[PDB]
């Protein structure tokens, strides 16, 4: 009960590392050399857990959060840490994963980032109140989110407006969760509810956003989405202007997106007459930007209906040199008709296992350059070992700050001959 520590490190997920009588330490709210006064409730085998009672001295990289939910919001772990360190710190844990030095970081605003989230909604019936925000750190309660400086600034000026009008619902109980979208286009607005709404609940719902100039949708069920008001949403990003369908994904960061893109073809250095793959392509966010530069592109993607909306955002943008499949990439496609021909120059933008399986096929088609995006370093540098054996070198490597003041490590490397 209360011991004295310093805190040694900062680690990718926000709580300071320290240790104490040889054992590690995890303190939240703690930054690299600060010291304090700390209590563990938490003491185990490989190391313990403790809180900070209180704080001894500060750290110059210390800041201010901006949002005053920050340490109940499961949603951000590091807003006490300067955008600096934050940069440092994650930069410094890939490269020691790599064994290679951190070419540069890729980074855009730290606030008013995040042009989509999807706000919680919890009906209390004893005090008869409606929640709406985010889960809390290791729990599933909901904070009520008043203020998100990490939003758009257009969905975080919406959130009380949002609030009283589905706090004026009779269907206020029967609510599941309300999604706040930024796109080019328009701000959109996609309700799932529970039970058909009423005709009162419905009018309100229309007022609003035709007050606000939204665009609304209703989700009735995990299938249905019914157009209140609104055409196809699009966004413009690298030259191009994409539509998607609101349950669509897009991206979160937009300017990170579009910079991280644009890299990716600086690095893959595409020539006029490259044949491009992009794997695990989704519905094309690299491989309609890579077919403004290559004879021509082949994507592959395991959802078909983002490979039919990258044919229609191809159809849209004038881009006649690109091909979309729908394949399983758990299995052997260099056995497909589309590797015959072969490829210069391959990217992948694989989910947080990795694309183990793949990084033969892709060293059996022999391009002369790779990039490959990655949101799990540990993966990234198993598969980086693969290709390294097989006499590829690391050009390149950046750190993309995608997710400012979370946890998350993203990443893109430049492998060439
Ligand atoms: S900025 Fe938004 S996500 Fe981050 S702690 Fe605040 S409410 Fe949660
Ligand atoms: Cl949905
Ligand atoms: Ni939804
Ligand atoms: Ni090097």
């Amino acid at each position: 009960q209360i011991i004295t520590v310093s805190v040694n490190d900062l680690d990718s997920f926000g709580q300071g590392v320290a240790r104490h009588n040889g054992k590690t330490l995890f303190i939240p709210g703690l930054l690299p050399q600060e010291n304090a006064e700390v209590t563990v409730t938490e003491d185990k085998k490989q190391y313990a857990r403790a809180k900070v009672v209180r704080r001894l001295s500060d750290s110059p990289e210390r800041e201010t959060p901006r949002c005053p939910h920050f340490g109940v919001c499961g949603g951000c772990q590091q807003q006490h840490a300067s955008v600096d360190l934050q940069q440092r710190s994650k930069s410094a844990a890939l490269a020691r994963l790599m064994k290679h030095d951190v070419s540069e970081v890729i980074a855009d605003v730290p606030w008013g980032y995040r042009r989509r989230a999807r706000l919680s909604l919890n009906y209390l019936p004893k005090t008869q109140q409606l929640q709406m925000g985010f889960r809390k750190a290791g729990s599933s309660d909901i904070v009520d989110v008043k203020q998100c400086p990490i939003l758009a600034p257009q969905l975080e000026a919406l959130l009380p407006k949002v609030r009283a009008c589905l706090g004026s619902l009779q269907a206020m109980r029967h609510l599941g969760h309300v999604e706040l979208v930024q796109a080019t286009s328009g701000t959109l607005m996609i309700l799932r509810h529970t039970a058909p709404l009423s005709s009162a609940d419905r009018e309100k719902l229309e007022r609003f956003s035709h007050s606000e100039g939204l665009d609304l949708y209703l989700a009735p069920d995990s299938e249905i989405l019914e157009t209140v008001s609104g055409e196809m949403p699009w966004y413009d990003s690298n030259g191009l202007r994409l539509t998607f369908s609101p349950r669509d994904f897009i991206q979160v960061n937009a300017g990170v997106n579009q910079k991280m893109v644009a890299r990716a073809l600086e690095w893959l250095d595409v020539q006029p007459e490259d044949r491009v793959l992009d794997l695990f392509c989704g519905m094309g966010n690299f491989t309609l930007p890579l077919a403004t530069q290559a004879a021509s592109v082949v994507g592959v993607e395991g959802v078909p209906a983002l490979v039919e909306k990258g044919q229609q955002n191809a159809r849209l943008n004038g881009l006649q040199n690109v091909t979309f499949y729908h394949e399983n990439l758990e299995e052997d496609v260099t056995k497909q008709p589309w590797a015959k021909n072969g490829f210069d120059k391959v990217l992948l933008d694989p989910a947080r296992a990795g694309a183990a399986g793949v990084m033969q096929q892709i060293i059996k088609l022999e391009p002369i350059r790779i990039v490959y995006v990655s949101c799990n370093p540990a993966t990234l540098a198993r598969d980086s070992e693969a290709l390294l054996k097989a006499g590829y070198t690391i050009a390149r490597l950046a750190m993309l700050d995608m997710f400012p003041h979370t946890g998350h490590l993203e990443s893109m490397v430049l492998f060439s001959r």
